[PDB]
């Protein structure tokens, strides 16, 4: 069953019941200011840093989940309710929430009163803005008191929740009932201290009253759903002095039948230059100039409406780079709208804040930066370019890099340090793609430091060389790369050997040496080894290139021998050299990562889909028989039922969950592409459909999480909860699925010397057109598709039949028409 | 107004309403296993380590506060309620909660049904046990279904609340409906991996049904107060697979009028040897032997009742060391019962967990270990002795020590390291007191390592020498000890100079050198310098002693000159040698720490209370005019109204809170004693009364926190919330107040060569007897007291008038009678 439906025209998902299987959130804000917003108005806002600069408080593991948010308590003749349904849970005659691009509306009607709220963060604005519309839809008169509600976080969220001995005493506000454009509350905790910023909560009309103390507003022994002030019908005008500060105003609205009222609220993040902090000599009153300026900017519905439409323009113009038209409206909505939206969010948010990720840790995987870039680089190339240079500057001079990178500080994480031997090659993956997309080889010439050390700068290409050579000099007895702490799979820790709860599986190493090898880094070395060879060759470094090709060929040999178990690739070699991922064993006979990434790199690919002796085909057939379920392909099988001390975290998970038999979506697109590579488009589109939001909307009660975005993890076949997802939104599944549907199924992928036009999607999408803007030009690609295994497209270019699958990059401002037949 | 009353004969505080100003908790367990228990049954349990080994989940900053705990949902013919009132909040005909020593009872009656629950942790047991008694007090028949409720924490509480990406997938249970003695649930999260321990939740009767999944028991979009299973009237028999695991059973009870039912529940922490973890070969089923054994131990009311009484015996026998009988029952109840109880708790719990301290950080201040010891050393000398040796082993070879000590690991905290130059002398304060109490000078001969380094062991006395000499070699231009990062006052950071939110005020040092001095360490050096001199001299090290006396005399000189502002002592010298705590300034003219500790050490004490030119009297008169309020003495005055970058954290607090103008109770007993020293007992007893639980019970609505225990912080005169407390229970206020009332007001303090009998309490306690057991002997001390300033007691010993105030230590098993006249 479903709990809403897609509104393609509006570019929205519309949730028609407050009773979802789990809270479904949206992301607001696209620059420095962000918001988490559920269909019930829960979650929070933060500027830049979701740990140190969080404006509002949100409790993970609340009972019930999503119990606090931005609330507008309606008091209608004594009866108190909220349009978000929660916290109050009053019977609503109508409820609807619409999640769109950088905004959401929530609407509730009860007893002849309808409240619509537009939530969004404006462009060029560090503020969450609420446009409220109250409509008397009854035949009688209405006289209402509306109580707005926000609960503040004391900025640093880790502290706010763990350091009560200090922080129950530092809460401070200022109250400005007669604000230039209405009424406003200032949460200024620690502005007295080292903070040069405060928060503002305001409404563009004169408030009847207010409240900044949470215990006075809500009452003792009261849940948000029973708050005392709204039931009383009148604000308590509480002034906070420590404890829990809130933003709250009462607004009086009288309405004839059919008559409506519009109100605008702003949640703002205001900073001041250090010298400009105080309005007064005594340094007690905050300087509110900038806060008034922001509030002058949203004093009217007309202003607000314009900021909104502008936001709509931003996103409208942003998503013009790639779109498709098909028989299949689910594919269309994913390719054009929801998958691209999700990829921008992963860029803007990294892995900081989610209903699952708790926003306390500020870091993000070096490997995750790089994979994420592949999904948004067609949208924001100049930004992408700047990202590639940021992360590459933290790279150690020996080729390794920090396993985690801080986007806010643009520095590697020292505490975690290095050691994950797949991390380095990921920088090549990022560079190569960025350049194929833009043709900006100039970046390779850009100066980049090692470990952010001034005067150590070398051309970026030399960094790729460090990354390439790192694997060459760190191989094991079989010639496969040493795994180090882990490869892509963080829970594969072969140098951990831990028996002590609370030691870090990824960092702690209880045995010093060993020979642990990974087939996945091997496959990655062949794949991104050849991309590096391509870049060195074009660069004019022919000697370096042929030589790197030489290593790549060596790794290709190793995989197909020491890396091959007979019907699929081994996953790794352990500390003592015994194989991992072999049919000889009982559990973890087969792992998905090396099967997909290795065939992604042509290793084992024979003559065709018919070449069933081709290892790549044996592997892919093994992946189908042993790992693929209706819900996606599981990570390995069988899952580990007892703890394997030699293998780190992977076996600490119960069968069917996460890295132990979970369906890790991130790595499924690897098999999908591998399937287009070997020439089985139908099987590739099948797999892609099994894990894609649009196609899972029907089984929402199983999925639980948002039907519009990818989640990291869907419980595998050995979990009772199979089909159930966790960890939605922030995941490399987005980037890799976009790259899969856009470049391999649809078949439109940038190359250095032109645009490949190679569709591989199977019979289920017989016809489609792709519109893409590449190098200033627009290509219109009209595909007629039998979808037959091993059929590749013939291009007709601008009315003239051509040979091969590459289309030459036309000049900027050009329109090229490409006819493809499969 | 009050919310209960003291029950002295039961040794309990009884809270007669569920509607306290704030949740009032108790501590259960006295060995390895502890529980936090509010008057509403909220809080949690943990074994040893409140961070890594926490059995049950508790949310700080819940709305409303205290919303989850151990709940027994009563379903009486459809009407669902709880005896703890919360979560459900059903109208109760009767409610009462009684907090006693290591146990509590909670009782609720609604519609002819009464449920009494005895909560306690048994001696020699790692388990919280609940004795439930259901009594049909109506004239009609009753048929009830009781639903027990516990919500598990996934052991590591920091992880459990921040690592959802991993931990929403690792929740596991086992359900045993037919347990040897009833029904039991096993929470075994991560037992699959590195944990050798699980938890058990059971009832000594056959359960009708069960539930281990929180979302099924409580329901979607439901608060604990609305849980779905109890409303339904029947358990859902949920099996937890990830998400949130709970312990819950339904029990069917039918009752004729007047007839009652008794049920026993156990919350248990069961470990297994590594080789004994599994009942099965497949290693899937937990070995429940030890869990069954524990449950066999509490299968009956008779067993339970005996464990209870034994617990009562433990505490009855434990608090036999010191008691007083007086006209004043509040003094009596504090001296005999509540103050002594609180001191044991600080020992057992350190600073790990309370409703204000969040149990995530495992550490405790080195200085706090030492001061705490002074309050419980008469109770548990052998343990104390072991503590003194534990902390002293982490001390660096140069005299400094870790500022924080881990009691569980018996290791100094490395991350925080050293630098707080008052910390070292605190080890002398601990040793000297322990030895005066016991006469065990043998400890001074004990081998102790520096920084836990094998082979570095030196006699303990040498450690005291390191501590003594550390101050001698770390003095400033005026001859006062360099403050380092801070002295006792952690928020006095003179080498911080920070302007960056999130830098640690106590550790980060933005300026390398300076000359910051502290008068408080100076006073501490004179006080504990002379104790050290006494110990070296007795030890036979005459040269070392006279020499240390020499330094002590030098420090005395410095304080009364470079340390004296005219009418009180300066607080310190800053980084650039400018005074802090001087009448020349506008804010922080006077600080309390150096006034009390310095006169505690006789610095400035003249001829008598009449000697008004004596600096000690000027200082103490200054403390009275400028710092003392009806609620206690404030920390400094006036409080800082703007941030002082040169002074660290102290000024980040708003006036009247914590270290900036808050009433820090810990340091008030310093002035109180200093007042008995100068000979003003009435003023000393006045001050003591202003901050003591028994005497504040009347103004509970102001205090807010528990009226039976000391809190760390009462808002000072410049806070609007003046009179309001925070941070109850875990504080050095307990130790120091006990030492104040027991040794200085009442006047009974151990010395090396005998027992001083020197009362100084003022007119308000005209007569009292003290019963003290010291060195195996019992002293009965009968005081007749005019309470006149400057009157000190004349001892008559065993019928014979004697001279001076010292009574010779009689042999073990003796009874000495001491008559005192004042
Ligand atoms: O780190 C512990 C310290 O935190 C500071 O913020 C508090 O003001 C102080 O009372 C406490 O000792
Ligand atoms: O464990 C597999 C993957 O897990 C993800 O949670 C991490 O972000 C990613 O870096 C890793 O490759
Ligand atoms: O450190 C982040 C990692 O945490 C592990 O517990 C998870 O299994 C893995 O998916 C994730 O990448
Ligand atoms: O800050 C003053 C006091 O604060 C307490 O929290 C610290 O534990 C104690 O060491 C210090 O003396």
């Amino acid at each position: 069953m479903r709990y809403g439906h897609f509104d393609d025209e509006a570019r929205e998902y519309v949730i028609t019941t407050p009773h979802t299987p789990y809270p479904w959130i949206n992301y607001l804000g696209s620059e420095q200011f962000f918001s988490l917003l559920s269909h019930q108005a829960g979650g929070y806002s933060f500027y830049r840093d979701a740990k140190m600069r969080r404006l509002t408080r949100y409790r993970y593991n609340n009972i019930p989940a999503d119990a606090g948010g931005r609330y507008l308590y309606v008091n209608d003749g004594g009866d108190v309710w909220t349009p978000s349904w929660l916290p109050v849970k009053a019977d609503l005659d109508h409820f609807e929430a619409r999640h769109g691009l950088g905004y959401s509306t929530i609407t509730g009607e009860r007893n002849g009163v309808r409240v619509e709220t537009l939530f969004f963060v404006p462009v060029g604005e560090n503020a969450e803005v609420q446009k409220v519309t109250v409509t008397n839809t009854s035949d009688s008169y209405k006289s209402l008191t509306l109580f707005s509600f926000v609960e503040f976080c004391l900025w640093n969220a880790q502290d706010d929740q763990t350091n009560y001995q200090r922080n129950l005493s530092i809460g401070e506000v200022e109250v400005e009932q007669e604000s230039p454009h209405g009424s406003a509350i200032y949460h200024r905790t620690e502005y007295r201290e080292r903070r040069d910023h405060y928060a503002v909560f305001a409404v563009n009309t004169q408030a009847e009253g207010f409240d900044t103390d949470r215990d006075t507003f809500v009452g003792a022994y009261n849940s948000l759903g029973e708050a005392a002030v709204p039931l009383k019908g009148e604000s308590a005008n509480s002034v906070a002095s420590g404890w829990y500060p809130i933003g709250s105003h009462s607004v009086a609205v009288s309405l004839a039948p059919g008559e409506s009222r519009e109100l605008v609220y702003v949640l703002g993040y205001v900073e001041n230059p250090d010298e400009e902090k105080w309005a007064d000599d005594a340094k007690q009153v905050v300087n509110k100039e900038r806060a008034h300026a922001l509030l002058s900017r949203f004093a009217t519905s007309e202003q607000t409406d314009a900021a909104f439409a502008a936001l709509k323009d931003y996103w409208t113009d942003l998503l013009s780079t790639y779109s498709v038209s098909s028989n299949d409206e689910k594919l269309d909505r994913m390719v054009n709208i929801w998958n691209q939206y999700q990829c921008m969010v992963t860029f803007n948010m990294s892995r900081s804040a989610s209903f699952f990720e708790t926003g306390i840790g500020r870091g993000m995987g070096f490997r995750d930066s790089n994979q994420d870039l592949l999904g948004f680089v067609h949208l924001i190339p100049e930004r992408a370019r700047e990202r590639i240079i940021d992360i590459a500057s933290t790279q150690f001079a020996d080729g390794s890099a920090y396993h985690q990178y801080q986007p806010l500080t643009k520095r590697g994480n020292n505490d975690i340090g290095s050691g994950f031997n797949d991390d380095p090659l990921w920088l090549i993956a990022g560079t190569a793609a960025y350049i194929k997309e833009t043709g900006d080889f100039s970046i390779l010439d850009e100066p980049v430091p090692f470990d952010n050390e001034p005067g150590s700068e070398v051309p970026l290409f030399e960094h790729l060389t460090r990354s390439f050579e790192f694997t060459v000099t760190h191989r094991g007895p079989h010639g496969l790369p040493l795994i180090g702490r882990a490869d892509w799979n963080d829970c594969l820790n072969l140098n951990c050997f831990s028996t002590t709860p609370g030691e870090s599986f990824q960092t702690t190493e209880n045995q010093a040496g060993g020979v642990a090898e990974s087939t996945f880094i091997a496959a990655q070395f062949v794949l991104y080894g050849e991309q590096y060879a391509e870049l060195a060759a074009r660069r004019g470094l022919a000697d370096v290139a042929d030589r790197a090709r030489g290593h790549v060929a060596e790794m290709r040999d190793a995989l197909l021998t020491d890396g091959w178990d007979g019907s699929w690739f081994l996953r790794a070699y352990d500390y003592y050299g015994n194989p991992i991922g072999t049919d000889a064993h009982d559990e973890g006979k087969i792992w998905i990562e090396p099967q997909g990434f290795a065939v992604m790199a042509g290793v084992g690919v024979g003559e065709g889909p018919q070449d069933t002796d081709a290892p790549a085909i044996k592997a892919l057939d093994s992946v189908n028989e042993m790992l693929a379920t209706d819900h996606g392909m599981v990570l390995q099988y069988p899952a580990y039922t007892t703890y394997q001390v030699h293998m780190g975290e992977v076996s600490t998970y119960p069968p069917g969950y996460k890295e132990n038999g979970g369906i890790f979506c991130h790595n499924n697109p690897w098999v999908i592409i591998a399937e287009t590579v070997v020439g089985r488009g139908g099987r590739a589109f099948d797999y892609y459909k099994r894990i894609t939001p649009a196609y899972r909307e029907d089984i929402s009660d199983v999925h639980r999480l948002e039907p519009y975005v990818y989640a990291q993890m869907i419980a595998g076949k050995e979990a009772v909860r199979h089909g159930e997802a966790k960890n939605s939104w922030l995941t490399g599944t987005a980037a890799w699925n976009f790259v899969t549907v856009s470049q391999y199924l649809l078949g439109v992928r940038p190359e250095y010397d032109g645009l490949v036009v190679d569709p591989q999607i199977g019979p289920d999408v017989p016809s489609f057109t792709v519109t893409r803007v590449a190098r200033g030009a627009t290509y219109e690609i009209t595909v007629t598709n039998s979808g037959t295994d091993g059929s590749r497209g013939r291009l007709v270019v601008d009315g003239t039949p051509v040979e091969g699958n590459l289309v030459p990059y036309a000049p900027a401002g050009s329109t090229v028409r490409v006819d493809v037949t499969l």
